[PDB]
């Protein structure tokens, strides 16, 4: 906690002076927070600062040496008095922009209409992450927009809509943990179970991430693709295997027959059978295609009707 000190107004700015020595970054001021930055200025409105309380930041004034310190930055929002706002919970407020942000008292800026609802941690830090709100999912941005050198930490602690990636992030995204994707609606609501966008089928279980690969879903199998999640139908070559999936994408097992042709899937995993089978005793043959074989001879062996084998 600083004290014996007084606030200053002076070339359009605002300083915290004690013993003739400006004040510098995060600063506790008769139970009030404040971030005078690298050069004295009090801060006003949103901020992208690195985070408070190490020490390292912190009770510092400019007569000072400045520690060599790898903190993380969030953001935060101040008043026009430069006070922090201490909130822990959910607060509307001005629309975070390319013109109200890094502004130090004195400066004048727009004010934006545009309100939104911002969620804040323990620490008075826009949330980031998932978050739980009247029974529904959202996702707050981790991350922001990327470049081939620039990164725009604006949208970080956004509502995030459409498909959206949940990284692993720290300081930066740790590629080297999982990262599943999840579909947040026209107001953010993450999406479960079975769900159509652009067209295509996609399922997103109870917990909201995309599935691929094979998914056992209520008695039935089905495939989604295995980058891409979407859900295949019809004949499909599978690890060297075919199968057959109907339009609701459910695996067909047994007999199936595709315009003329019959055709066996495997009762267990559904694969398609070639060569020589056997179903309820009696002997079928299916050619490579799997296309099995009716009214004819297999190696001089006779087929009839059915396929079955007649001795
Ligand atoms: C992703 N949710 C937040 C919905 C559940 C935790 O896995
Ligand atoms: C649906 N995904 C986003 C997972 C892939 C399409 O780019
Ligand atoms: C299971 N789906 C919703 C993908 C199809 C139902 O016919
Ligand atoms: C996933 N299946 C069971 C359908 C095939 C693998 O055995
Ligand atoms: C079973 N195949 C997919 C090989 C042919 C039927 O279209
Ligand atoms: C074996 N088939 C399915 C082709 C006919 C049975 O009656």
């Amino acid at each position: 906690n600083t004290t014996g000190g007084r606030f200053v107004d002076k070339d359009n700015r605002k300083y915290y002076v004690k013993d003739d020595h400006k004040a510098i970054y995060w600063h506790k001021i008769d139970g009030k927070t404040y971030y005078f930055g690298d050069i004295g200025e009090m801060v006003v409105g949103w901020q992208y600062l690195e985070i408070p309380g190490t020490g390292y930041r912190d009770n510092l004034f400019d007569n000072q040496p400045v520690n060599e310190i790898g903190l993380q930055e969030k953001w935060y929002y101040f008043g026009q008095d430069g006070a922090l706002l201490e909130q822990t919970d959910k607060q509307v407020l001005e629309a975070k922009t390319s013109e109200n942000t890094g502004k130090v008292y004195g400066e004048q800026y727009p004010l934006s209409a545009e309100k939104r609802t911002y969620y804040f941690d323990n620490n008075y830090a826009v949330k980031t992450g998932w978050i739980y709100e009247d029974g529904n999912w959202y996702y707050l941005n981790k991350l922001g927009n990327f470049g081939d050198d620039s990164y725009n930490p604006l949208p970080i602690g956004e509502v995030a809509k459409g498909w959206t990636q949940d990284f692993h992030v720290t300081i930066d995204i740790d590629r080297s943990k999982p990262a599943p994707w999840y579909y947040l609606d026209a107001s953010g609501k993450m999406l479960t179970d079975w769900q159509k966008v652009n067209g295509k089928w996609y399922y997103f279980g109870s917990s909201g991430s995309m599935a691929t690969g094979w998914k056992y879903v209520r008695g039935k199998w089905y495939y989604l693709d295995n980058k891409n999640g979407d859900m295949k139908t019809g004949w499909q070559y599978l690890g060297n295997k075919w199968y057959y999936l109907r339009s609701s994408g459910a695996m067909v097992t047994g007999w199936y027959q595709d315009g003329l042709t019959w055709y066996y899937l495997n009762a267990g995993n559904g694969d398609m059978k070639t060569g020589w089978f056997q179903v309820n005793g009696k002997w079928y043959y299916a050619y490579s295609s799997g296309a099995l074989a009716v009214n004819t001879t297999v190696d001089g062996y006779s087929v009839n009707y059915n396929g079955e084998w007649v001795q």
